[PDB]
């Protein structure tokens, strides 16, 4: 309500735009651990894969925390909504995980673009700073890893080759 | 469907019931991930606060993983549901997070005390031990701690003294 | 007069903005200085106030000078004017000085947003990327501390509690 | 032909625009290589102007390397093109090379702020970002370099004093 | 107003004196930042000429914020004045910006001597014994040593040789 | 045109042929730098591959590098002319690359045996030298690995198995 001591050039829009992306951070975190365990089930049993996951679980949750601080930072008010389960499911394979991962981040780059655009069109600066310093390139980057593994377990005969899947498991992410 | 290949002694009731666990520890987490930036805020600026609640966060994070790497353990099937957001909420002040950070783990506590009695009841004692060891003792030490903390901030004058949450931050959680 | 030979894709507007932030930076440079000063006065005595300050004030002049070096890295001419005196004045307590701190840094950053408002209508990117990588964010985090500062003194009842002064000079300057 | 599985948001001209620039930055680093041995001559023989040009070639080839990894961070495809052979030619004096390397190092400027108006133009913050935190300081920097070493050379009266381009080699090359 | 419980045998016309001596240790500070950026334009490039006095610079706060110190020692009340730019300028060469310093340390000096004479006639040997121990012997080697540095330019050959201003850039000042 | 101090039995058809081995050798860097960014590419993601051939381009542009001083030594003109692009073309696979690699060094070879020749024709001793010490067994050493490379991927079922050239990158490249 009252207005922040703080906030200077914080568009509102620009303050729920926030918000949503901080739920999209939480709920990727979710779909991470969702897909680490299902590795790590005695009927799948890729260990390097649970802990590939289970790490990308981890950076998405740091992900969050930093756009919560950004919030309080320029003097907007944090909104929290339920984070949904999983949405992709039935994992499948190492094959499959992949693919979902690779969605799910060119997803969260789409909604970083869409940020961004917004902060440009509120003339915010530093808003635009903060989403090309922390995010955009840490997107690319992750885009190109995934689909580096995608195409690796493909050429190799994944999802059919469970030689493939474990070869992988061993030698790219152990 | 098909049976676990590893599955023995383990309740259908006792899989559904740790699924409803697993769900609960990442809402405890999501709760202390809320009051955690409250304190953040440029116009509550406790930063000892907002640290020993992001550290709960975590802590609760590790206590949902134990519980999905135990499911895979026994041959169940991990089942999520939505993270629900925090209620509770108008964090107020320290001693209010304080005094809602103990009801959360009270009630954490009684939900392990009715699956404890639910491997009782299917005599589980492996299941039994797990929430003895890893949960029950840490349940009680998190309580006590909780009121050791609201039982000072009311002595000290909590929450109409801004001097009393200000010196409790950096005396009790610096 | 005759062209800088490094010159390049600098505006003239570009070139006086940067002479009228570099003005800027010394002027608060300046304020700093005489706010770290009052309180090394005997009837004020709080040293980790005046300590504070003084870092404040040598940090304004590394931004200047900062300012100084590019200015002459795009071929442009640094021109100076008087810094004047600090207003403000009459300091009164440390809640107060922290408060004309604030008002300084939102002005500076007010200042910074339209100097990458002019490079942004020039299309002057390397200008762009200079403001958004050394100063915008330092600006966001200089605003939000002395936020969290004067949120604090007010809560412990600065300015009538000495106390209150005193006891924050201690624990979160000290 | 068929679209990449990583790429979003990259325009086919951003994409033609950055295998220019490499065919650039290659041709940037074949200008130093010459300029080097023209140095090591036995009628030039001024060695430290020769480490000088060899290390910018050197740092010429990794700006084309870093473009090469950026096309396919995006998903796009590198088109090599021949490279020219330096023009400028007839080196003539370490005041002439120099003057060569500061309108090298401007057109490699100009590049790169055309292709930062194509990025700006068709919304891709990612490639603004790119090209700002890798290459735009740089050439600020190498630029002013460069002026300064004409300015001395001038000064200290090449390139009819012989003595002045010898000493300009032990003591700024050196 | 009110008198300093500290106060003893520090006259109104002492506390003044050292005001105005303040004011002109910041405005020798200033001189030195103009001069020292200068030597770092493109068109000047004498980078030990540049460090040398942007040193001095930073020595003259030094000085400044001592009178500071002192005058809440001695239970005096600090009053600023505006900072003037620079006069003297059109800096145009190594020998003409040392010969202004020269100058502008021998003003210094003069003030400083004014101001002994004042001590000495308000009976003041405190004050007089500051001066003596932190200011004079300082100015009679800055004197001496800008002194020597303008005999050697002169006897190099400078300002014409730029050959000269090159040589002591590195010999003297590297 | 006027004859070198340093040149003697330096025959006018060596100093060329050494000139055409510098072009070759810097088309030999350019071949292997654009097979490596083919492994780098999303959609082949061979990331020891890549990293092979570029270390090889490296090595070529060193190999021109000395060719240049030997011009020099022998007081030689260095003449340049465009670097060709890649010739070969459409990379396939990493089996294509290595059979490419293996003609292209094939073909320095007879390159370099031809300019051995016209050396003892010449009655050159020192070119026979320096070609014999840096260039022969360099070129027998690599053509050697690439054959080796060549005949177990073919072992291996490259090109149609992915699988082997997978397991040829971490094992044999990595
Ligand atoms: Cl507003
Ligand atoms: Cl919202
Ligand atoms: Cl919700
Ligand atoms: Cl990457
Ligand atoms: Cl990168
Ligand atoms: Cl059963
Ligand atoms: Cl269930
Ligand atoms: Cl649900
Ligand atoms: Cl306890
Ligand atoms: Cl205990
Ligand atoms: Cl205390
Ligand atoms: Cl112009
Ligand atoms: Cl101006
Ligand atoms: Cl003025
Ligand atoms: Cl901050
Ligand atoms: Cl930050
Ligand atoms: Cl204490
Ligand atoms: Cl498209
Ligand atoms: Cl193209
Ligand atoms: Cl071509
Ligand atoms: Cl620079
Ligand atoms: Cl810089
Ligand atoms: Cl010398
Ligand atoms: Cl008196
Ligand atoms: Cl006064
Ligand atoms: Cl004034
Ligand atoms: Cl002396
Ligand atoms: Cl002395
Ligand atoms: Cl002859
Ligand atoms: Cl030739
Ligand atoms: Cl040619
Ligand atoms: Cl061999
Ligand atoms: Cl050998
Ligand atoms: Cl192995
Ligand atoms: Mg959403
Ligand atoms: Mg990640
Ligand atoms: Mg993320
Ligand atoms: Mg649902
Ligand atoms: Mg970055
Ligand atoms: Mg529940
Ligand atoms: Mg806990
Ligand atoms: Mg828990
Ligand atoms: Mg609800
Ligand atoms: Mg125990
Ligand atoms: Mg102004
Ligand atoms: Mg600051
Ligand atoms: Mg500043
Ligand atoms: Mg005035
Ligand atoms: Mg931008
Ligand atoms: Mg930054
Ligand atoms: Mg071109
Ligand atoms: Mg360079
Ligand atoms: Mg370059
Ligand atoms: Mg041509
Ligand atoms: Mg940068
Ligand atoms: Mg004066
Ligand atoms: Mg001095
Ligand atoms: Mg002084
Ligand atoms: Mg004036
Ligand atoms: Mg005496
Ligand atoms: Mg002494
Ligand atoms: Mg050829
Ligand atoms: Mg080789
Ligand atoms: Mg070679
Ligand atoms: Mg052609
Ligand atoms: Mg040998």
């Amino acid at each position: 309500a009252s207005t922040s001591q703080v906030r200077q050039n914080y568009h509102q829009d620009s303050e729920a735009a926030i918000n949503r992306q901080i739920n999209l951070e939480l709920y990727a975190s979710y779909v991470y651990l969702s897909m680490s365990y299902y590795f790590d089930r005695d009927d799948v049993a890729l260990k390097n894969f649970a802990k590939y996951f289970l790490h990308q679980s981890h950076e998405e949750r740091e992900h969050a925390e930093k756009l919560m601080k950004l919030q309080n930072q320029r003097g907007g008010r944090i909104f929290l909504q339920d984070i949904k389960k999983p949405d992709c499911d039935d994992w499948e394979s190492g094959l499959n995980a992949m693919e979902c991962a690779l969605h799910l981040e060119k997803n969260v780059n789409q909604s970083l673009l869409e940020l961004h655009k917004l902060a440009t069109d509120k003339n915010d600066p530093h808003l635009c700073d903060f989403i090309e310093t922390h995010y955009l390139n840490e997107q690319v980057k992750a885009i190109k890893e995934l689909g580096d593994h995608v195409t690796n377990l493909r050429k190799m005969g994944a999802p059919e080759s469970g030689l493939a899947e474990y070869l992988f498991d061993k030698h790219t992410l152990g």
